[PDB]
């Protein structure tokens, strides 16, 4: 007899006067015999990502954005983290 | 017979008067008997990130982003951390 | 009779009054008998990460971002870790 058990993972409790805050981005998981496969390419404030990938295969990938480009002055701004804080100005 | 447990992972617990903050970018469990395959590139506040990979192919793979680019003077900001705090300013 | 038993990994309590802040990036498990292959590339606040693999293959990879850019002045600024604190200027 076997088993595998990757059970209540990234959970959470609270009881009380308790506080608290969460944040996950991009989980996987795989459990027992199968098979799986997810590339990911991220990109925040200005920032490229990118992600290939190939099994068994033939073909031609490429990939090129942002060619040449030119954006105007900007002003920008973003939070991700819980309870985190941000702020952004310009003169 | 045989057993793996890899159960509870990045869980987190509360009582009393207690506060809590978490933050989880890119995690990626397997357990058991199968195969998993994930790249991941990430890019932020004007960074590149870039993964590639292969498994038995014959094409070509290539990536060239941000050629030539020219952007213009900017004002960035950005907090990723539990409980961070940024700031920018332009003059 | 086998075991592996990988639980409970970056977990965390708190009783009291505690306070507590968690920041992670990029975690990879494997328990059991199977496999895995994650290559990672980050870039952050003006920087490059690259990375690359291959497994039995015949193919041709080639990467080259960011080629001949020109950015402008720029005033970035950025928090990643728990409770941090960033700011960031320009005359």
């Amino acid at each position: 007899g076997q088993q595998s058990y990757s059970g209540y993972s990234q959970s959470t409790d609270t009881s009380g006067y308790g506080q608290s805050s969460y944040s996950s981005y991009g989980q996987s998981q795989n459990t027992g015999y199968g098979t799986q496969s997810t590339p990911q390419g991220y990109g925040s404030t200005g920032g490229y990502g990118s992600s290939q990938s190939s099994q068994s295969s033939y073909g031609q990938q490429s990939s090129y954005p942002g060619y040449g480009q030119q954006p105007a002055p900007s002003s920008t701004s973003g939070s991700y983290g819980s309870s985190s804080q941000s702020s952004s100005y310009g003169q």
